[PDB]
Parts: structure tokens; C-alpha cells; sequence
């Protein structure tokens, strides 16, 4: 199957194992951002499920599709990989909606739907937005979607900017300078201080900040999920010219996403800006080992390029350049392993 | 091989990528409660090392191995099976011991070594001692120990102590009663209650405490390493008979471990008990389903059957009794999946 | 053919008494009250150690201290300075009528010749860290013109040495040298030369005062006795220290200040530039480690301290630190003659 | 050589151990202004250097070499007498750019180059643009230039304006004030209150102001590097004759300067006018040891001549007085010794 043939059994283990417990889909729910804005983006649509068939890709404790029911869907299937699949189908019982939600345990690219679906939902976004991979698993559900149907999110916007926090550089260059140590117990350290601050700065800092750290803004790629394939999100090349607005060290680039219930009746926004409330996927920043230094008015140019990988992440490179001075940055971060600040 | 047999391959994956990591090492290494009485060990019995062959299991940076050369090591072989053994070997080549340490990239169980060694040394030890299940590692190498080598750890004592947390065991429903409500954004949830009751008392609690909530002297398990076999921590029974020096409801089981190093010229101890600076290892405290109430005085009796699971890790399963009211209560735990509470 | 000549740089002579040729630089050495303030209590409360006596003022300057020795009742004051404050001085002894009994004498103490035999040698030949400047040997040097019975003001100098912790310093100077770890200043790599740049800027002393709480253990005390000592005494000072930690944490570098003794006959009075004493124009003095040593309460920080006198009228420093129970060992050299002046 | 003969050797030892030390060379990196302007006259000219055969005096660390090559160079000579120039070879090589950088140690007065050269880069400003007499190092090797060859940068301009700052002015006086006390511990110092204000007023200013304290449209005085010789700058005559546009007292004169790389593509200025961003060489004050007051429309006429020392600097002389009135000021000041008063 597409799902197997890019991932490796064991992160796919870990993967639904992970959210077989009940504590992370209460974690999930109880963001209320989240929760509340699927809710509304569902509910203020009723229209676009008003006795149509659904699909919820990764329904988890199955809260979007009782969302689709309550909009009046007829027929909902819910398609779940984890040991989650087993507790949803306990709560369509408990809230008798037997006749109108369908748990389908399995991987969304392997299980069969009896019928083609008018609309899809699906909550699959991860940090960085591309995360976890899943976006490829709701647009290859495609499959079962009719020609016209509707997808729930519609879009999702990446947002990427350029930051000054020099704290946080220092916190992490001081981590890495353990290995810098000539004598530790006697024991010189320093000839690895150099592979230690690559694996301390291939770390993306996930935690939020001060819209202020920001030095120019933002620049926008878009996924449109009506039209996008998977194969699409294999390789993912961003290219960006900021305008600088202040002058500074830029430590690295912050990263947030967004995306839009475009629905018949009205347009839903959910946004992870550090402009909006908090949600748990809070911002992601990837730092330079080394900061560029731009003035005002100074262009910092380059590419983001996000290579997914076989353990539903992604390798990132970013390459940018301040273009008045040739200054220039490279840098390689492990999408894999997150610092949580 | 026999860690092949006894290890499902995603668990492996897993464990040697987290130990592939500097951070890690370095997280183990910032220890210096461990770290620093390895060393102490080590060089206050240099005797025991001094024109030795020695064996260190699993040496990921090599610190180990480095402070066996400072003890005065002839030859250490460093056996490594993480990426982090291409680290240890740069550290062998930049601190100019490539002549007195060899780095083994592989698993223990499946490397070969030219020779038998005078003495090993390893820090295997895991959550409530046995958590990883490397001390079966440690073990297995003992068929490269002459049979008048020594081990580094030569012993290993797993503590248990009843407690009373009533604020503990109430979290846990707390958390669970998210799930009792008939109308979460429209949706009842409270069927699931129970399944989320049961998920959080499956978890054993990795944190630190007041050891004021301790009701009894703790009942210790000895495993010798010089005598044991890797078999002997498949199944690990400890029967516990507690002697309450406190009345009052105990809500579980908390759990600790020392390890000794008996050398030529003395045995040092390393202790992660409550009572002693804390370290990475932290405590670990299983609950109760039903708390017990207990007077002082009044004997807690039961079992602690730790079952060797393919996961390296084990299960748990706890039976406990107030033999003066026949009160009685069990639990089951996944001590791979434990909760991390420390704050 | 001079000793003066002989040890020092002409470079290094130039610019030395070019400095000490401003009076804005004598202004700033008089405007600190407690240093002259102190001179005049010493000298004054042991009036009799100076009454009818014959004094030599090495480097008097403006010819503060040998006003002091006038007051006191001094006989003949032979005031010798080596840089063009030497003519502002003889202004300053007409203008205040002394011309019977202050007799300034331009040039080096190491060249001039005196007419006689003095009773006591006074001079303020302190520089940062006690030794800097080199001038404490033209103050032994002129113990040539002393009379057997006679004295010394200051008599002798206790500098104390003592480890302390800054995270905020060293992440200071490191964020300096960290420019040079650039890969593309302006499209330049300039990363090949960090090494260089951390090195030089650790290289540095920090002059500056700081809060008493940041150092770690008591202090360790290396004692001159100007009355004893040779010149030669001072082209190697040899310093060892063992210091017993009295808290944990992360050890910087060692921590510098001075006291000097003047031993009079009536009284003892003591200048110092401690960090728990009003702060003086010395301040006190930092040496940074290129990379800081743990330590926890307890432990015992030991090494030396060795300075090497150059020919920039200064000192090579090269500080080794060893925590024992560890071995962890750093190793250090600063350019006293380059401080960073952080106040 | 031509250098050794023009300077002393302390100051050049001073000066050139000042230019050794890498802190000092980021110092003048990290002026974005002055190193961002000479890549942006180096780049966007870049047919005056591709393929080119060029000289970098006083390389430094080597970025204008570097910034050279960027431009697409064929081969630059970079010459320097410190101990940066081991630094520069180091970045050469690591910058993999040892085919089309030399680095030569050693100063462009004293060293041989194996060719002419097409273009001259160099940054030999000092304050006020004359200071550390750089300029005639850079004038000097023409004799490396061939005929039409070009110079970046190719003219520098030197602005002269009257200014009123009478808190500077009084800023003097409260500080030689210091030595006007009958009784400081017990010294008259009055007699040097005169000796104190002469040498406090012969520093010049070295920091920035508002530019409303400019009295007159500054005057300019060029020199085109491309023409003058060494010679030309031994001694500087610089009249003036300023039309006062605001009617008050001047305190003295305000420098500054520019220097423009006019190249085939376009002409680039560096500028160092207070209204412009501040770079490190700030603007320099130099004041006048009595005010001359001048009305609105009257005349300042005068002239300021600098007259080069083997100090590396200049003697300052500065005459000026207002023709309406005939009220007539004068100054010496040593811009060798300037007084850093930014803060
Ligand atoms: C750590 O930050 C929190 N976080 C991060 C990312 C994220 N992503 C939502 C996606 N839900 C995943 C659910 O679908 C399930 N499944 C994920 N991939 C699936 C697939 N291919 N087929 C079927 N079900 C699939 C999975 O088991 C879950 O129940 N949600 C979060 O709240
Ligand atoms: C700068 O930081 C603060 N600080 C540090 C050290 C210091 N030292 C006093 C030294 N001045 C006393 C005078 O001796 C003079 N001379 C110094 N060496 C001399 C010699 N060999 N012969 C004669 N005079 C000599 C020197 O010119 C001075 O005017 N004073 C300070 O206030
Ligand atoms: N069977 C095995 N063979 C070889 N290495 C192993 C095995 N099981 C675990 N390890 C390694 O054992 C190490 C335990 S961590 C202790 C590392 C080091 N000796 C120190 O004291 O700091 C990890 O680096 C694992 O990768
Ligand atoms: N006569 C001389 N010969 C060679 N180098 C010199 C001479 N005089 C001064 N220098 C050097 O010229 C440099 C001036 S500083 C400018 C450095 C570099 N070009 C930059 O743009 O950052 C210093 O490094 C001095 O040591």
C-alpha cells in the first residue's frame, strides 16, 4: 500500500501507538481553538453535509464526524488506523448514532468505502503544518471523493519569517558547548563539539513567542487541497525574499500555518500564529548556527526545502542569503526531533 | 542472536536511535551523582583495574572505558551498538588511547571478542533497576569474564516502599473525569470513563517525592552479577512483607534502586533513593487500584511480579494485603510507557 | 645598562611614562580618596617613623606622598619620577613653600642617583593585580638607598586569589569571539579562525568589581614582604592554591584582589582593594577559563597560580585549576598587560 | 625605509601591536557603514576589477581583498605588517583563494612586489582623516600603480565648520578646576590649575553632536589620492573663511570627512558627516582656548594648520578670527592623544 511503501514499520508503530491513548486525544480536544474552530467551520457549513456522505480521515475519539452529524450528515465514515478506532465506535453507540457514523478501522489507503463520499474531513495537521505526513493520507483519500465534492480543511497557508533571539541561540550554543569541555573527569570532549552543534541546531524549537522578534513579514506557500497530490508533498520547495523591516541579527526563521474551511455559506480560518491564541501546535523556529546580520531595507533571499522521509517527517533545508552583503546561511534541521521549550 | 530474540526490531530501532544522541550521553553524563561515583569507583579501587583487561558494555562516549584507562586499564574493549560508537571512537583517537582502547560497534550479544577479560564494567541500569532489560546484556557478557573476574556494578538492590499520595491518586481521576460529561461540544463522552481510568493506572509514575510519604522501611531485592544469569531477569518475583511504621491508606507501591561496587580496595555505593540527591533515574511510584488502609503496626504483605516483555521492558504486577483485615488490592503496569510527572 | 633598561621593552618605557606624564591621570589616581586618604593615615598616624627623617618617594608624581612625609615632619624627601610630572612636582613644592625639604630628583630610580642614605622608602607602586606595571622592583630596586634599620610604606602586599561564578561574563567574552564563527561575514568564511579569537579574548583579565556572593570559596593569600624581598623575587611568582568549595556550580575563574600593610611604628594601617571594601580605582581582577570546571560544595579546587614577569612591564599569566575528586582539569593564559576594562 | 624614517619606532611598535589583535579588526568589520560601502564601491565596479591585478594596503583580516576577489580579481596583493597578516594567510586558504590572494607581511614601505597592479584598495582614514599618517602608506605605494591606474578610495574630503557648544567649553574648566584648591589633603595645587586647563584643551573631541550646533557651512579641503604624493601631506594648510549663519559664540571647529571611490561604473561616497549614520571614526571637536563671538552674516577667517609628527599624527594649529571685529582665537592640540568623550 502507499502508506507502508513510505514509512518505516517502526515509526509507524510508534506513530499509532501514540495515539491509541486516550490521554492524547483528550489532549487534542481539549484545545479549545482547535476543537471550537472545527466545530464552527463545520457547524456554520451545515449545508455542505446536510444529508451528504462524509469522510473523516483519522476520526481518532471520532469528535469531527459527531461534528458532520450534527450538521445533518447522512452517512459518515470514519477511517482510523490506531486502537482509538475501537473507543470511537464505543461513543457512536453511547450517543446512539449507529445509523449515521461508520467506524472503519484501518489506514485510510488500504480500507475499502462501499460508496464515493461528497465531502472530507480530517484533522491532519502537524507541526510546521507537514509533520507526521498525514496530509498525504487526506489527499489520497481523494480517491473516494466525487468529482465535485468539498474538502474540510480546504487550504493551508505556511507561514514563514525571519527572527532575532538571541537567548535562545545562546541556550542552545551553550548545550552544545558541553562537548567543547578539553577536561571532563579528566576526559577531553572537544574533538565531537562539532557534531554536537549540528545535532543541537537540527533541532526545530517548537514554543511560542513575542510577535516582536520578528524582522520582516511573513512569507506566504500555499497548499491547496483540492488540487494537490501526494507526491506533491515529497518535495517541498519554498522560496523567499523578505523585506527587512528592522535592523539585527536574524537568528533563524519562525514557522506557523493556517488553514480555511471554505464552505457555501461562509470561510472559517484556524490560525497558529503567534498573533493568535495559543493551540499546542504553538510555532515552530529553525535556527542558523551561525545569525546573518541585515540592516533595514537589506532582501534576505533563499529556499526552504522539506524533504519527506520514511518516518513520516521531513529533512529541512534552509539556505539564506542577505543579497546587499553575499552574507549567506545553510543549515540542515531534523523535522524528527523537536526541542519542546 | 539472543537479543534479536528477546527484543521486537521497532523497540530496538527505537532504543538505539534515542542512545545515537550526544544529548542523551550528554544527559547521562551531566549526572554527577552517577557519573561521578562510577569514576570514584573505579579509581579508588585501581588495584582491580591496574594491567587489567576490561570489558565496558555498552560504552556509548567511552567515559567508562576512559576512566578504566585512568585506573590504569592494559586493554578495555568498548562495545558499543548505537551510531554513537563512531563518537567514542573519535573520543579513543583524540585523546590518544587508541593503543589501550578498542571501540566495538554492535550489540554484545553478537560481536565477537578476541579474548576473556579480567573485569566489566556497564551502567545498564534502567527505571526501578530493570527497565530496558540491559542488565541481561550486562549479564550475557559474562562469557568473555574469566572466572575469577569482577563486575562494575557487582550488585544491584531494587527498594520497594508502600506510600501514601492521596493527591496522586486522585489526579488520576481528575485527569479520567474529563471524559464524564454528557455534552463535550455536543458529544456524551462518558462512556469511555472507565477505559481512561484504566490507561492512567497502567502508567507507573516517574517523579520524585518527600520521603515523609513513606510508610515503611522499604523491603530490598538483591541481584548479584557475578552469580546471576541473564535468565534470572526474565521473571523477577519479590515478595514483600511491610512492617507500617505510620497508619493511614496507602494509595501503592514506590520504587528506587542502588548499585554496588565491591573492589579490591573497598565497595562504593550509588543510591538513587528519596533520600539522596536526585538523579536522571528519578523514583517510580506504582499505584494501587484501590487504596489500602493500613495502622502502625499492621503488616502490608503481597508479591511484585516484574515480567520480561519483548518491548525491553516489563510488565508489572502488583498484589498487596493487610494481613490484620484481609484488605487487599492489585494493579498491572507497563513500565515502558510510564508517565513523567516530575516538575 | 640600567636594570630598568635591562627588563624593559623601550617601546613599552615610552608609552608607560607618556601615560603617567598626564595630569588628568594624576587627578584620577588622587581623586580616589580611599587610597590617598589611606597613604595620609598611614603616613601621618606614624608621624614618627617620618619626623626628622630622611625619605625617598619612589615615583612621586604630582608629589602627593612626599607632601605627606613634609606634613609628617620629614627632614629631606627625595622625590624621584621618571615621567614629565616630575617638573609639575617642583612647581608644586615651590608653590607650597617645601622647597627646603622636598627635593625632586627626575628620572629613573633605577639611574638617579641620590646624595644619601634614606631612613624609609615610600611609594604607590601598586598596579591592577598587585604586580602589573612591573614597578614593585623599582620599589625593592631603591632598597639600595636604604639604610639597614629602615623601612618600607607599604611594607608589604597580600594579594588574595579566590574561584567565583559569572555566566553572564563568560557568555560575554564568548559572544565576542563568537563573531569569528562566522561562515559568511559579508560572503567571508572566518570560521578557521575562532580558535584564535576565543583565545584572545579570554586571554584578557577583567577589570571590574563584582557582588562577594559569586565567589565560591575562601580565599587563598600570597604574601610580599617588601622589606625582604629581592627584585628577582618577581620575575616568577609562583602561586599555589587549594581551595575547599564551600558551594556547588560551575567555576568560571579565579578572582584577584590586594591589600598592602603599612607597618609603622606606632600603628598598622591597611589599604585594601578587597570586593567587600569600598571599591578603589584598581577594582578588582577576573581570569576567565576558556571553559568553566564544575564543582560541588565540598570538593577541593586546587593548582597554581604563575605569573612571568615580560618585557612589556607586565606578566604572563598561566593559571591551572584542578578539581581533585574529578580530575577535571583547565588550563589558562592571560595577558596581564591587555586588560578589558569592563566598569 | 621611507616608514621607519617618519616614525617612532615606540609608536609604530604600539601601533601595529594595536592592529594585531583580531578584536580590533572586528571592530572595524562590524562598522557596517564603512565595510558595507567598501564592498558596495568594490562590487558595483566591478569592471575595475575583473581580471584585474590589485593591491590591498594594510589588509588587515583581508575582507577588502576578499572583497575583491568577489569582484572578480585576478590577483591581489595584500600586504600587512602586523601579526593579522598570519590571520589573513589562514583565511586565504580556508577561503580556498590562495591562487588569487598573496598575502605579504610586512609594511608596503619595506616589502617588494613581483608586479605593477591596475587598482590600490586600502582604508587608511584615521579621525579626522590624517590621524596614524595611513595615507602616506597608501600615497607611498604608487609606485606599485601603473600609469592610470585607479585608487578606491580615489578623493578624500575633509569638512571644517564652526561650531557653539558651550557646555564642552565649560566641560574644561570643571574639570581643571580639580587642581584650583588651596588645601587638597592639606597641598595647594593651585599653581598647576593653568598647566591642567592647556592640556585638557590641547586634546581634540573625539564624539558626535546635533548639527544645529553648526554655526557656517563647512569648508572643504581634498585630497586626490591619484595626484598627491607623500610629501603633500607633511604639512597641511587649511584656510578658511566661514560666513556665520547663526549669530553666537564658537567655542571652535568641527571635522569630518568623506572619501569617494569614483570608479568606471559609478562613484560611491563614504561619509563620516554627523548627518549621516555614526561610524567609528565618530566626528572631532577642536576647541578654541577663548570663544569668539560672531553675529549673523559676519566672517570667521582663518587658517588650520596640520603639521605631521613621528608619532604617526599631526600638530594641530588653528587660528581664527572674526574680520568684523577682529576678535582673534588660537589653539595647539596633539590629535595623537584625543580625548574619547562619546558615550
Ligand atoms: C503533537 O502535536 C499535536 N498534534 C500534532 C499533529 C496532529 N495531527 C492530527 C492528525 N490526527 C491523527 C489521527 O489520525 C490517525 N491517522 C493518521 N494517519 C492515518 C492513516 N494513514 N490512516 C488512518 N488513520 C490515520 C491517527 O491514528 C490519529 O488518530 N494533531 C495534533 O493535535
Ligand atoms: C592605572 O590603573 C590604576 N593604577 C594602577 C597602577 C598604579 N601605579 C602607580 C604608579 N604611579 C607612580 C609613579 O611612578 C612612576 N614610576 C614608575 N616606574 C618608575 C621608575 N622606575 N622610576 C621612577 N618613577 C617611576 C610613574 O611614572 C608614576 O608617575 N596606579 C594606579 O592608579
Ligand atoms: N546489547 C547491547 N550491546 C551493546 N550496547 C548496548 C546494548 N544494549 C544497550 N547498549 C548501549 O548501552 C548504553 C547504555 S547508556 C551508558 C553509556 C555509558 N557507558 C555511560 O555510562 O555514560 C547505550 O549507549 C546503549 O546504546
Ligand atoms: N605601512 C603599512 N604597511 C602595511 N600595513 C600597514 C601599514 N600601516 C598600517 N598598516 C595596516 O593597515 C591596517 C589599517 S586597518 C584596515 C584593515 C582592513 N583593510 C579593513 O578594511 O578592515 C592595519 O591592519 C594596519 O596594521
Amino acid at each position: 500500500s502507499v502508506f507502508s511503501e513510505r514509512t518505516e514499520e517502526s515509526s509507524a508503530v510508534q506513530y499509532f501507538q501514540f495515539y491509541g491513548y486516550l490521554s492524547q486525544q483528550q489532549n487534542m480536544m481539549q484545545d479549545y481553538v482547535r476543537t471550537g474552530t472545527y466545530q464552527r467551520a463545520i457547524l456554520q457549513n451545515h449545508t455542505d453535509f446536510k444529508d451528504k456522505i462524509v469522510l473523516d480521515v483519522g476520526c481518532g475519539s471520532g469528535i469531527l464526524s459527531f461534528f458532520a452529524a450534527q450538521a445533518g450528515a447522512r452517512k459518515i465514515y470514519a477511517v482510523e488506523a490506531s486502537t482509538m478506532a475501537q473507543h470511537a465506535e464505543v461513543l457512536v453507540k453511547s450517543n446512539n448514532l449507529t445509523d449515521r457514523i461508520v467506524v472503519i478501522p484501518g489506514k485510510v489507503e488500504e480500507v475499502s468505502l462501499p460508496e464515493q463520499v461528497d465531502i472530507i474531513i480530517s484533522e491532519p495537521m502537524g507541526y510546521m503544518l507537514f509533520n507526521e505526513r498525514m496530509l498525504e493520507s487526506y489527499l489520497h483519500a481523494k480517491k473516494y471523493l466525487k468529482p465535485s465534492g468539498n474538502m474540510f480543511p480546504t487550504i493551508g497557508d505556511v507561514h514563514l519569517a525571519p527572527f532575532t533571539d538571541e537567548q535562545l541561540y545562546m541556550e542552545q550554543f551553550t548545550k552544545a558547548n558541553f562537548w567543547y569541555q578539553p577536561s571532563f573527569h579528566g576526559v577531553d570532549l572537544s574533538a565531537l563539539r562539532g557534531a554536537a552543534v549540528d545535532e543541537y541546531f537540527r533541532q526545530p524549537v517548537v514554543d511560542t513567542f513575542d510577535i516582536r522578534i520578528l524582522m520582516a513579514k511573513s512569507v506566504k506557500y500555499t497548499v491547496n487541497f483540492l488540487e494537490a497530490k501526494e507526491g506533491d508533498l515529497h518535495r517541498i520547495e519554498i522560496p523567499f525574499k523578505f523585506h527587512m523591516l528592522h535592523s539585527g541579527l536574524v537568528h533563524g526563521l519562525a514557522f506557523w500555518f493556517d488553514v480555511a474551511f471554505i464552505g457555501s455559506i461562509m470561510t472559517v480560518w484556524l490560525s497558529t500564529a503567534p498573533t493568535e491564541p495559543l493551540t499546542h501546535w504553538y510555532q515552530v523556529r529553525c535556527l542558523f548556527q551561525s545569525p546573518l546580520f541585515a540592516k533595514a531595507g537589506d532582501t534576505l533571499s533563499g529556499t526552504c526545502l522539506l524533504i519527506a522521509n520514511k518516518r513520516q517527517s521531513y529533512d529541512i533545508s534552509i539556505v539564506a542569503q542577505v543579497d546587499q552583503t553575499g552574507s549567506k546561511s545553510s543549515n540542515l534541521l531534523d523535522l524528527k526531533n523537536p526541542f519542546f521549550r
